[PDB]
């Protein structure tokens, strides 16, 4: 039932329930002359919701908020962006206008400002060194080291054993690298090793784009990154 790129018109947002109190959000966007899906996460936080990542653009993110109200009916009170690119922060202004408290690490906020992307309001402390983890409501935020970007965070939901990798983890159907312009290709395998060592109990793994899977997505991503490094 997990929605794919061909089953989501650009501008629409679909939700998928992964576990009790954990959903992914799926949207699509035109980029480089193709259409790509993108995932984020929604995690129940008592009687509120924590959002992980925008829906890749202002229009998509407004649709995301509407779909959350229609399907779930709890308020989104906080959001975390897992790196500085537009598929993670594009729509932060919509969230802020809607009363959501937006968060990112200091490194993400700075990179967003340099790039000209939207800047989350609040800073997340305790994530400046590889291997750092902090609890943030019902999730753990982990900085594995540089990978897809130098600032990329991953998110673990302890109660549901859900690991959200963002753009640092590839879906299985992606067998060649994605956007690596800002990547640290040399460190990416080591950063994945840190994720594996820190979250070996994860049951569901959600990539930044495409279908969820298990922990096999981690080794798959290393294989693809290494192949790109050698090409
Ligand atoms: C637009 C910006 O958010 C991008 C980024 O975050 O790098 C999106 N993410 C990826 C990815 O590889 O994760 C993309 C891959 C297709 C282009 C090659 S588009
Ligand atoms: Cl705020
Ligand atoms: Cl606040
Ligand atoms: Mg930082
Ligand atoms: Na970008
Ligand atoms: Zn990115
Ligand atoms: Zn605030
Ligand atoms: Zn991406």
């Amino acid at each position: 039932e997990y929605p794919t790129v061909s089953e989501i018109p650009v501008g629409e947002v679909r939700l998928y329930q992964i576990a009790d109190g954990v959903w992914s959000h799926i949207a699509t966007q035109s980029f480089d002359g193709a259409v790509y899906p993108s995932n984020g996460l929604i995690v129940r936080d008592g009687d509120e919701l924590l959002l992980i990542d925008t829906a890749w653009g202002a229009k998509n993110t407004a649709a995301l908020l509407a779909e959350i109200e229609k399907q779930i009916g709890l308020p989104v009170t906080r959001a975390v962006s897992t790196h500085f690119h537009d598929d993670r922060v594009g729509g932060v202004d919509v969230l802020r206008a809607a009363g959501v408290a937006t968060y990112a690490s200091p490194s993400t906020r700075r990179l967003a400002e340099v790039e000209g992307n939207e800047i989350p309001t609040h800073s997340l402390e305790g994530l400046s060194s590889s291997g750092d983890a902090v609890r943030f409501g019902p999730v753990e935020l982990f900085y594995p080291g540089a990978a897809h970007s130098t600032d990329n965070l991953v998110v673990y939901v302890p109660s549901a054993s859900v690991l959200y990798g963002g753009c640092a983890i590839y879906e299985l159907s992606r067998t060649s690298a994605g956007n690596v312009a800002d990547a640290d290709l040399a460190e990416w395998p080591t950063s994945i090793e840190r994720i594996q060592q820190h979250y070996p109990e994860a049951q569901f793994v959600i990539p930044g784009h495409g279908l969820p899977g298990g922990l096999d997505l981690l080794k798959h991503t290393t294989n693809v990154v290494k192949a790109h490094t050698n090409r």
